[PDB]
């Protein structure tokens, strides 16, 4: 046979280039048996993602074939391996799944929540999810699943939408379904060595906990704790640590501080999920992840969403470019975006390959606990270590254990969060999301939160979310 | 041999009054075999109750041996039953328990923290914790278990003294001790059976959870859910109920609210420990209990400690009467504080009447979870119904479980808050009490929260508790 690797939600023109960079590189996937279906909902987006895909994939020689669609059918009908990467949205009032949530987060500041009502503790991770519940994005991947259990029941469904940690979580509960999370955050542990003084390889690591919520259990060298260095380093470096750009936080007063109290340094995005200690407001943010305040804020987030929208128009208008001049070379025009001979280093491709064709490799991905963490449930879905062959996914032990601290004062209480985020959605009850806002520390009253769920539900754009809340 | 029940706090002479009572109205316990030993560190107090306990069961005509003592080694020395009452406190500085927390209450609320810092979502229960790691009481408690593991090592520790929680746990867990964990909350559910007028002995109930955090998972009737009978008084009785006195919240709108969303109701003082939808000021208070606003307010609870205070200097009072008048009959006098032929309907002696003489009956009873409630650890203590022979305790099945929103909502995050409590002790460390307060939705920025814990450690009657938690 062949082989089918759908991408839902192509229009991520950057994320599908790298995906598609990724594949047609990778020898063993370079192949005329190789198909990517490329489907999305947006035509001026996918037009552009498919003729830039093809140029790029020509110059590289990958005789890799690409096809885009218009249904999502046509799109799972028969696949080995669906990616989700859609990001929903209205387009009679929206051109971007950001803009929604931009616009939220407005009427949540209205109405005295600063970053939003979806910014809580323990994730104040923008966009991650949308009014709680999530119910667009969540919605589709069960839309996705109940499809692919008919016509793809041998595929992986990687999960790339956000939330991912609620998604997989229900996906895998409610459904049959053959589903996997997918996120990077593990990659800011190669700073930390850099930053003091150590070769990458000669460290042995490891890493768990969950999506956003991921910590550095293991931290050794020459068989030896090498968290001494990072003490060292707290005493002579931190004074003089500063940000690159506000997604520059690894390193911050925040991540130590956490350090501090619960006993391991949090990993990527989870330092950004701390209490609300670091959160106050933008002075306080300042404080403690450097001169931007970190990304999660007023000024940054705007401005990343603005430089976002900026790049997807350019893409747009380089594929009306390489339909006009035939001739150019994208790997040369434009190496940025077409790299040649380098791979993304996301973990996509590298799962596909090991479970097609026996690649073993170690990636860290959200699935079912199944008893590698004792203190937590089965079921749970987790951010793990695990190696992945032609025979699925094999869990490593993690040990040392995660911290008592970090045990009672993070993950469970992120567990819990996602239990209601879950039970709102699949309720359809707004007293459920009047409840977990009941417990969010910036709440005065109950009229506040009736008013500010009133309000978002009547935004124009959530005419079908309301309708889905109704009594 | 003879048999030693030792009260330890017997100077909140009421209480130990009615245990008094209890045993020498008890036909197998009433025995000249059964010896009663009060302890207390206050003098006053324990003289008084010596004298009224004997003239007390002097004309039950009991042949009880009563023996006071000042040394609690003496009092734990081969005993069988050890009931801790105590309600630690300096007397340098105070009369009484309820002073101190009353006072780190006002401190509190200066800071911002209205009812005090310890008043915390899913525990509004005054006086239930100090300082969240509630050190004078826990370190009481512990100093009990290492004592009577040497000198009675086949004795019952039945804890009575707040947190009962966060103590029984941290001694089972911490200890080997054998700590069972009491508390009267389950007798409001006879209320709701009258007011929906049920005979009490034709019902089929039952309840479970945690200490003051009981749910009424089973309401039957004719072998049928009896609950669209609350339904019904909901929609025609509510609207017209009202509260005798401050603790009477059982029907209130508040119960109704939790019940509406929880699917069961909430019972005694789980009432009282509702999310902050109910308690944001005293207004809010009264919308939702009725005109008193409850008891856990500014007004209702010093009124309350006033009259409690008023009754003690009355009691020690009354002691100075028998000594001047011999002759007369306090069953006569005041017979609501000496009841004749009635029993306090407390749990203590039918549990010692069980153990000792297998006078088997039901109780509730806070003991490890031991795969009761499946979705919850095995050595967690919880609520739960139990029978109680001389093999020891033996727990019910609970069924119906209690619902997901119950485990999820409020179980699960009332565990938690435990966690945090025992971490804040065991490790002596304020920075966990600081991130218990990091996350009170009542703290306004990190400065607040270091403020109110250094005042509250710089009270005078708070030296060692701050030496206890220094660096
Ligand atoms: N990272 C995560 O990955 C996701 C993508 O983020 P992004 O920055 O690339 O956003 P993006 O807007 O650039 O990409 C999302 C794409 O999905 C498409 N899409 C929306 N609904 C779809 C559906 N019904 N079926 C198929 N395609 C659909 C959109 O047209 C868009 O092109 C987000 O959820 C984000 O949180
Ligand atoms: N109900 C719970 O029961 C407990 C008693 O409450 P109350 O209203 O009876 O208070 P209370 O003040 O009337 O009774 C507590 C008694 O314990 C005594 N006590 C304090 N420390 C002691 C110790 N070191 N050893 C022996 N006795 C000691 C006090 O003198 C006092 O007489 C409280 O913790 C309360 O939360």
């Amino acid at each position: 046979h062949h082989m089918k690797i759908s991408i839902i939600g192509a229009g991520s023109v950057r994320f599908a280039l790298q995906l598609v960079g990724d594949i047609a590189q990778t020898e063993e996937l370079s192949r005329e048996d190789t198909h990517i279906y490329m489907m999305d909902v947006h035509e001026r987006r996918l037009n552009a993602s498919y003729i830039l895909a093809r140029k790029y994939v020509e110059e590289l020689n990958s005789p890799v074939k690409i096809v885009k669609t218009s249904s999502l059918d046509e799109a799972i009908d028969g696949a080995d391996f669906i990616i989700n990467t859609a990001y929903p949205y209205d387009p009679r009032y929206h051109d971007s799944g950001s803009q929604r949530w931009d616009e939220v987060t407005k009427v949540g500041e209205k109405h005295g929540y600063y970053r939003g009502i979806d910014s809580q503790e323990l994730n104040m991770v923008s966009t991650y999810t949308y009014v709680l519940s999530s119910y667009p994005d969540m919605k589709l991947a069960l839309e996705i699943a109940e499809k692919m259990k008919k016509m793809a029941p041998k595929a992986y469904l990687m999960q790339t939408a956000n939330p991912v940690f609620e998604i997989t979580q229900a996906v895998r509960r409610w459904t049959g379904a053959n589903i996997v999370g997918f996120c990077h955050g593990v990659a800011g542990v190669y700073e930390v060595f850099e930053k003091l003084d150590l070769d990458p390889e000669e460290v042995d690591w490891q890493v768990a906990g969950v999506n956003h919520g991921i910590w550095l259990n293991r931290f050794r060298y020459r068989g030896e704790d090498a968290y001494p260095l990072l003490d060292e380093w707290i005493e002579k470096k931190l004074p003089e640590w500063e940000p690159k750009n506000p997604w520059d936080t690894q390193m911050s007063p925040a991540a130590m501080d956490m350090y501090k109290f619960y006993g391991m340094l949090p990993i990527g995005d989870t330092v950004r999920n701390g209490s609300w200690k670091y959160h106050y407001n933008l002075e306080t943010k300042k404080k403690w992840f450097g001169k931007f305040g970190g990304i999660d804020n007023e000024v940054e987030r705007p401005k990343f969403h603005e430089q976002l929208r900026r790049a997807r128009e350019r893409l747009i208008k380089l594929a009306e470019e390489v339909q006009q001049n035939p001739g150019m070379k994208l790997t040369e025009e434009h190496p940025e975006i077409f790299p040649k001979g380098k791979l993304s280093g996301e973990q996509h491709i590298p799962f596909i390959n090991a479970i097609a064709n026996n690649k073993r490799v170690r990636l860290f991905l959200n699935v079912e606990n199944q008893g590698t963490l004792k203190d937590f449930p089965d079921d749970v879905v987790m951010e793990l270590p695990v190696w992945v062959d032609c025979c699925g996914i094999h869990r490593e032990k993690v040990e040392p254990d995660l911290t008592h601290r970090i045990k009672i004062f993070y993950l469970w209480p992120r567990i819990l969060r996602m239990e209601w985020n879950l039970e709102a959605y699949i309720s359809r009850d707004r007293k459920v999301l009047e409840e977990i806002l009941i417990r969010d520390p910036r709440t005065k009253s109950y009229e506040q939160i009736v008013q500010v769920l009133d309000e978002i539900f009547n935004l124009p754009f959530n005419e079908e979310l309301r309708r889905y809340y109704k009594e």
